[PDB]
């Protein structure tokens, strides 16, 4: 007693928007630093009937039965995770149930410190995440500033983590956790000096590596597993998995952390796991290990360096004047345009990027930069030589944005009136569409 | 720069476990009251490239551009949800972003009462959910007993909600929220008398309808939307959608509830929405509104009554001596077997059901019942006449469980040594596999 007609027949309305979404993805220069494109195999997992199964609890300790095959999938995913991130199943554990990155962070944080717990993380404006304790004078914007007592450290005027300030703050505040690992941070992290500061005040070291996961796994960047008590990561950004998260915990340094973290995920926060996610994650974690994927990850970095260099060659300023990873933040102050204006201009030419604060911004109200990254376009087959074109297109967008602001004014509502029908944008869009449309697409 | 080999080629190890899982689902009498089988259209959505898109925020107030198509899908989902549950978009709003039922409840609760907030819900042992404030002497098991202050009300000795005790507790405790709607409650709910008690103490009325959503939608059971401030529901149980949740809020009764609920979901708790889920939810909500799906839902209740009646005809006791909905709780005390023992016996014959507390159970440690329900089997085409066979199989399983317990003892470790190789269980398993394997399977 069910309708088994395919999606096109059963729901034509939805199926056209979805076909449109796909065409837009295929015809866009996607520079969102947090985005990627999943292969067909990962997407076969996500639509697999294994999502029909309720399996509350952990493998070999389920509430229900009929979880024999589900248990093999969850155990295969955990094994593959610890293998991908070069850790021994004796010293490190992993939970594979968190539904997304923000959930994983709130759960892991709760496990370590509990309600009223004291935490330290990077401010949102300086490249921190929302789940690192973000609040505002007006509101406790994240639950992590409300269910916990959070304090927020900043980057210096040049965009680097200011470790002297982390330490001065830690010694007066005395937190149980210090969060490092970030959302829009263009450089590698000194986990060792974080591990030193945490020892000095007796705090846990929490590394959110969601944006740089692949670099950590492939030994291209610093390894927080040498120093961290907890490592969290999403599986959907540079790692190229589905939308999910992973919480790692150091058993050796903290006996009794395994149960704390596991019980935080369930039953403290979640109910039934989504087994299609876990399947999809298992599938991707196999790829992550392969030497082919290390090639991909290296290519992401090569592309990012080349893109930084090309933008500098066109007299565009970058926060920290470069990058150690997949991401760049462009400082837009010398052109007198906001990030939101350039995001609008770039949307009109099928260039996906986001507005992003820079060190000089006191507030998140008017961000004076944009963030770009190479993982999506590296996935689609772009090499170092193609980064000049991307740098060319972004430079042209900045100029057009300056022209449009000149003609229609600095108010955003007034600015956007210039965008529709602009001859140069239609021209620039067409150049983007022709180049992006052709590229390999999973 | 990606591998596009199909799942079987790229990952043969995983594809075997998955095909095995599928075979077990196909060959099983699934009586888990919270499970169902999604159609092909819903699974096409879950595996759609729309999950590639980062779209933090809400439609027309996104952080990023490139979200024109995502905004249509999210707007279509909300529209179809208000329509499906017969509510006016003028009077009622809906958030479609929560990743799952437990998340939806923690988020909606936070929105209403904040940290340290006072909440009342049904005890887990009486049929409440974990996210309704469940704690123990030993631990605050759910976050909803820790980030909130919770008190728990019980059902009476006959298994019904005891309203006199709910008022008794509410007047002295004075919570800001009272939760009703349950995980293993076999009867309809008197939302009107909940509304009357909430008004008396100035508390919000929270209705979690995840198990009975379809009945509410199709006007077969009482309508909590006439009385409640907030209604939450999962989309994966009787509703037959993907794994996701919906939070409904009553604007008319509570102006400014829209923002608190929306801000609670993002950015307080979650980050990026899972657009594949939202697509999948849209797809199912269209089916939910059809007359064909009301026919399905009616069939679920017919099957449940017929199953209750056949179990009573075989001298098996049911909590409340019947059901108004899709679910039955069997009281096993007269056979002197635990729920876990019959759960094990039923797994051995490919019968999926769960152990479940009954009113006489003081603890959740040794539950004296099992819970069954008809949605899954009703989806697979089973009619009223087929319920006699299911009651026949369960009666035989109870007898074998009594036999095995006699032979091997009442310790669970000992009992299970009896299960493998049992001639009657192999015989009963084979009968289950022959009938279940034949039934329609989406
Ligand atoms: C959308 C989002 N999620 N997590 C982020 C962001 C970023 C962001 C950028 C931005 F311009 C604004 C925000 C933001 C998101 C939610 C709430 C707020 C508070 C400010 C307000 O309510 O106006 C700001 C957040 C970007 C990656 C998009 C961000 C920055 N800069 C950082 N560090 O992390
Ligand atoms: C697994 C689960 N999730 N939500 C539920 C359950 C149910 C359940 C049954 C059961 F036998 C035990 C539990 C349970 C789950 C988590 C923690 C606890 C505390 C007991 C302990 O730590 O041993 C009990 C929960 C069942 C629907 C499966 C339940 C009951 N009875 C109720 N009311 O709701
Ligand atoms: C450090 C960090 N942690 C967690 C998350 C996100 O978890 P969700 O799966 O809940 O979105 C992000 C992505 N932040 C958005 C971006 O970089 O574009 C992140 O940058
Ligand atoms: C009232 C209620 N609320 C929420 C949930 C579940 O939300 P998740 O999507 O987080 O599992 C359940 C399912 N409880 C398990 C069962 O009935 O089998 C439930 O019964
Ligand atoms: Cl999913």
């Amino acid at each position: 007693m069910f309708n088994n007609e395919p999606l096109e027949q059963i729901d034509k309305e939805l199926h056209d928007i979805l076909a449109d979404e796909e065409k837009r993805q295929r015809e866009t220069i996607n520079l969102i630093a947090s985005e990627n494109l999943t292969n067909g195999a990962v997407r076969e997992c996500l639509g697999n009937r294994v999502s029909n199964k309720y399996s509350e609890g952990y493998p070999k300790k389920r509430y229900y039965g009929g979880n024999d095959f589900i248990d093999k999938i969850e155990e295969l995913c955990q094994k593959r995770a610890l293998e991908a991130f070069n850790v021994s199943d004796e010293e490190w554990g992993v939970n594979v149930q968190p539904l997304s990155g923000s959930a994983a962070n709130v759960q892991a944080l709760y496990a370590l410190v509990g309600v009223k717990g004291k935490i330290m993380g990077m401010h949102l404006c300086s490249g921190g995440h929302l789940t690192h304790g973000f609040f505002d004078e007006k509101k406790k914007v994240s639950i992590t500033s409300d269910m916990f007592e959070s304090k927020l450290y900043k980057c210096n005027s040049q965009g680097y983590v200011d470790l002297d300030a982390v330490r001065e703050m830690a010694l007066s505040f005395k937190p149980k956790v210090i969060i490092c690992g970030y959302t829009s941070y263009p450089r590698d992290i000194d986990y060792q000096q974080f591990r030193q500061i945490c020892d000095e005040v007796n705090a846990y070291l929490f590394a959110d590596i969601s944006h740089i996961s692949s670099f950590v796994a492939c030994n291209i960047l610093n390894n927080p597993f040498l120093h961290a008590d907890v490592v969290t990561t999403t599986t959907h950004k540079i790692l190229r998995g589905p939308r999910s998260a992973l919480i790692f915990f150091n058993k050796k340094r903290n006996p009794g952390i395994e149960q704390k973290i596991n019980s935080a995920v369930f039953p403290s926060f979640q109910g039934g796991p989504h087994n299609n996610k876990i399947a999809a994650v298992a599938c991707q974690l196999k790829e992550v290990h392969s030497p082919a994927f290390k090639e991909y990850t290296q290519q992401v970095l090569l592309n990012s360096k080349a893109l930084a260099k090309a933008l500098i060659s066109k007299q565009i300023d970058l926060v920290t004047n470069g990058t150690d990873n997949h991401l760049i933040v462009v400082d837009l102050r010398k052109f007198s345009i906001t990030g939101s204006k350039l995001q609008e201009t770039c949307n009109a030419i099928n260039v996906s990027l986001n507005k992003n604060t820079i060190p000089s911004d006191v507030d998140c109200v008017s961000p004076s930069g944009v963030r770009i990254g190479t993982p999506a376009m590296t996935t689609r087959g772009a090499k170092e030589k193609d980064m000049e074109f991307i740098a060319d297109v972004l430079a042209r967008a900045i100029k057009i944005t300056v022209d449009l602001q000149e003609q229609y004014g600095k108010k955003l509502v007034d600015f956007k009136k210039g965008l529709p029908g602009n001859a140069q944008l239609q021209q620039l869009k067409q150049e983007v569409v022709t180049w992006a449309g052709a590229l390999p697409f999973p």
